[PDB]
């Protein structure tokens, strides 16, 4: 039965490349819109979970929070043209001695002017957004699902927003404070999401739907791990194997912490892709349902593109075309199926369950 499938969203952090995920979701949302006769119908309408790790959770915000009308804030072909507008001046180079190569005051600013005072309790979907707390040193994860057991769980949609970007070395760790049930105040000491290893959060998304399942009937087809009865579109924003822009053993000898310090996190970006895009394929593949998984990566960045933090006009402009030359490539070697087609398919099943919902 389609009608009692759960369906996830679920997006990779990387920066500015987040400009690639983003062009996948005009085209899965502009499909949307063509076959529903609904040129207001948004990503949230369709899917039960939407995830996101630093750019990946800035999108996640910008599509699940509420307007004055109680709609998505923006619409998918809105995100491109944020990134163009806003990216260079998010990635402005603060020239500060000491510190983060960005003061992050631009991207709390448009993050607070996009979002107001909206809470996360707000959010038109379930929102899974990642971040790691330096001083509990443990992952916080902002959802609605948790905040019956934990209301100080509660923060600001922008204090989120910026916390699960905040990538040490590149912007400052965030501070903020939110109240428990008997009043107390509750602190979090954020940094990006990427440090809680789930740079690519699809696992962590599927997971919170799971736990969901145990008390939301709207999830029940799911428990018993059933993942035949889950359809889940999982978005990169590329990774890079070509030798002109990986290392040796051999050079990497003589490395000092700096060295180590602005390469690590690429590293470890690309290898949650890996790990997560494993873990879910052995999953769906037990079950055999590998088409209920889609997995859109680009796995050939070439030359600018491989920067988290280049807003060049250029740059931005060659993102743009990854993700376009993305949706006509094949979903895998010997399958040529393109991306297109494959998110044409994933548009038709989102459309036909929440038809059949509404019966």
């Amino acid at each position: 039965q389609l009608g009692e499938m759960v369906t996830v969203l679920s997006i990779d952090g990387g920066g500015i490349r987040g400009i690639i995920p983003a062009t996948i979701l005009e085209f899965l949302e502009g499909q949307l819109q063509e076959m529903d006769n609904n040129a207001d119908a948004r990503l949230a309408d369709y899917f039960d979970v939407i995830g996101g790790t630093s750019t990946g959770g800035l999108l996640t915000a910008m599509i699940s929070t509420p307007n004055e009308n109680n709609r998505p804030f923006a619409a998918a072909k809105e995100i491109v043209p944020f990134y163009f507008e806003h990216g260079p001046q998010i990635f402005n180079p603060s020239g500060q001695i000491l510190g983060p190569k960005y003061d992050g005051k631009y991207l709390m600013q448009v993050l607070q002017e996009k979002l107001g005072e909206t809470r996360v309790h707000q959010a038109l979907t379930e929102v899974v957004i990642s971040s790691f707390d330096i001083k509990t040193n443990k992952p916080v994860i902002f959802t609605k699902s948790n905040l019956a057991n934990s209301p100080e769980l509660d923060a600001k949609m922008y204090d989120i927003s910026y916390s699960t970007a905040a990538a040490p070395t590149y912007f400052p760790p965030h501070y903020f404070v939110t109240n428990t049930s008997n009043g107390d105040e509750y602190e979090f000491n954020l940094v990006d999401g990427a440090v809680a290893t789930v740079a690519d959060p699809a696992l962590l998304s599927i997971s919170v739907a799971t736990r969901l399942a145990q008390k939301d009937p709207a999830f029940a087809s799911i428990r018993s791990l059933n993942y035949k009865k889950m359809l889940l579109l999982s978005l990169g924003t590329g990774t890079t194997s070509e030798f002109d822009k990986t290392y040796t053993a051999k050079e990497a000898a003589t490395w000092t912490a700096v060295h180590w310090m602005l390469v690590i996190q690429k590293m470890t970006d690309a290898a949650s892709s890996y790990m997560t895009d494993y873990y879910l394929s052995t999953a769906f593949q037990a079950l055999d349902s590998k088409n209920n998984y889609l997995r859109v990566q680009e796995n050939a960045l070439t030359g600018t593109t491989t920067e988290m933090d280049d807003a060049s006009e250029a740059n931005m402009e060659l993102l743009v075309q990854v993700g376009e030359n993305l949706l006509k490539k094949p979903v895998s070697e010997d399958n040529p199926e393109t991306y297109e087609e494959a998110l044409k398919r994933f548009a038709k099943l989102l459309s036909d369950r929440k038809k059949l919902r509404a019966n």
